[PDB]
């Protein structure tokens, strides 16, 4: 006994899809015919491709794997005309929120301008994306490097610069001279 006749489907089953009737059995939150196409429940952010049900990948820079974290690493810029956007440069990963927020000069690239105290709280502050709350940042830490002197310490609202004697903190280049 032999037969040429296909004692299944004929059609070609992936992504966990069961290949019987005539169209492929999608695995849970595959779509399509032969089910290639994972459900974008949350939407896709960033600019990303669905993979996986719910799984978007994501671009780059979002935490969170539902990339709504939308920190892109840039050099925070501290001086813009349009001659520089600082001078000496630094490879200061910060997010544009952090230049703007506090600092208030620029970030990104191709150099990305932007005002001081963004949202109504205190410029050394971020709205919380949990809670809402403007929450101080440690400039020092959350801006690498900025202060150019000896110790950097935060209050909230604006972070604290210890310079040795003689020296003088300038806040518009961070510098104790
Ligand atoms: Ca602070």
């Amino acid at each position: 006994s032999a037969s040429r006749s296909i004692q299944h489907c004929n059609i070609r089953c992936m992504n966990g899809g069961s290949c019987s009737d005539d169209h492929c059995l999608c695995q849970k939150g595959y779509i399509g015919t032969h089910c290639g196409q994972p459900v974008c429940e949350s939407g896709c952010l960033n600019g990303g491709r669905c993979v996986a049900p719910n799984r978007c990948a994501c671009t780059y820079g979002f935490t969170g794997p539902q990339c709504e974290r939308d920190y892109r690493t840039g050099p925070c810029f501290t001086v813009i005309s349009n001659q520089m956007c600082q001078g000496q440069l630094s490879g200061i990963v910060s997010t544009k929120t952090l230049c703007c927020a506090t600092v208030g000069r620029a970030w990104g690239h191709p150099c990305e301008m932007c005002p001081a105290q963004p949202h109504p709280c205190r410029r050394g502050f971020i709205p919380n994306i949990r809670t809402g709350a403007c929450q101080d940042v440690d400039e020092c830490q959350a801006i690498p490097g900025l202060c150019q002197g000896g110790n950097c310490i935060n209050t909230v609202g604006s972070f604290e610069c210890k310079c040795p004697a003689g020296h003088k903190l300038n806040e518009v280049s961070q510098k104790c001279e």
